[PDB]
């Protein structure tokens, strides 16, 4: 009853963290994914196979027929993989499609939802990469579509973007995450600087609830962890 | 028999200017686009209900059994047309979708074929956006597809990215051309700030056989024109 939050990309590590710890904090979940997270408490299902704008339909149909009345205090999306390449890899453009696939899509469809559900005052977060803030050669891909939602990042946070008033959009890069994968393939790594997925739940928490602390509307925050402590800087 | 460029939009007002600049200058041209230029020498047709993949398959076999083993002095890319909204417009989404299969698309096939058939010291030439430059909330889609046009140049221009060696990447970004729609839909305006379709087939040329004329490698190239004089601003 503390309020309803959308996880756009809910079945991933990060995803699955904010979600469980969104709901021992209080708030009603919905999940959005390719797959069912049974922890939700709501779950739109989201299909593959399906072009963009099926994609948006089918999204944003299943998420108005769970809202119905309510509105959200926040839309948090972090969905989405990695594929790299250069010009001359046999999959650039291969690539380069998954890429748009998986960051654009989400970002553009995560933003509709909230112009369509987020209450005034409220949150939308979306998902960069700090990558992206420079040429990208061996990754070209990934780096275009990044750079694309960096780009809607600005667009978002100008007037008249669509999204409501007093509200605010803000755009994560951490650097290093500690996840599950990433002790698998760098077992030997020094974690004093790998960012634990609670730093940055408790900061989504902590911007949904005050909107005092939040950062500039835009803002392209880079995420690092030195000697075990973590600092937000932006961009 | 100067040598041989590509016009990847051969059909449109500028892509055609180019075409008939280089062919009257000695020179063997390559047109993709959707339909035919009969003032071309080869004509290498695309199907625009193709994915991306599928797309580049086509186009790339095609252009390799046009120019059999031989090199291009230079690949020039004007196409994408234009499709606007703010996230709260009804088709925010769909022409998201139309924008980055219009702009990034082309852009990148454009690349995959200079990375193939480009000579060393050769020219790249990509089309972006003046607006893409800073916020775009009421042509978000277009905004986005364009941002990631400009950090392709970025990564492309960079070593390693698959261009050949000592080649350059240039994106240019004109404020107004001057095109019969433009006459057409603002009849009334003053033509002193327009650019003429000339200056930029002009430059292309001059870019194309003399290496020490160009910009930076990955400059992105702001045009305006006032009182007739045309300026060439790299970002």
């Amino acid at each position: 009853s503390s309020g309803k939050v959308i996880v756009y990309g809910g079945k991933g590590a990060l995803g699955s963290a904010i979600l469980e710890f969104f709901k021992k904090n209080g708030y009603t979940v919905l999940n959005i994914d390719l797959s069912a997270n049974d922890q939700a408490d709501s779950n739109i299902l989201v299909d593959g196979n399906k072009n963009w704008t099926e994609q948006e339909q089918s999204i944003l149909e299943q998420t108005a027929s769970s809202l119905q009345g309510s509105q959200v205090d926040g839309v948090f999306c972090v969905a989405g993989g990695w594929a790299g390449g250069s010009a001359s890899s046999k999959d650039f453009v291969k690539n380069a499609d998954l890429m748009i696939k998986q960051s654009v899509w989400s970002s553009a469809i995560a933003a509709k939802l909230a112009t369509t559900h987020l209450k005034p005052g409220g949150l939308l977060q979306l998902t960069g990469a700090a990558a992206a803030m420079g040429p990208t050669p061996s990754m070209i891909g990934y780096g275009m579509a990044k750079a694309a939602v960096h780009h809607l990042t600005s667009s978002l946070a100008a007037k008249d973007s669509g999204l409501p008033d007093n509200s605010a959009v803000l755009t994560i890069m951490p650097v290093t995450l500690d996840t599950p994968m990433n002790r698998k393939w760098m077992p030997n790594a020094d974690h004093s600087s790998w960012t634990p997925l609670s730093f940055i739940s408790e900061h989504l928490l902590k911007w949904t609830t005050e909107t005092s602390s939040r950062p500039s509307s835009g803002a392209l925050l880079k995420i690092t962890t030195e000697n075990g402590t973590s600092t937000i800087t932006p961009q």
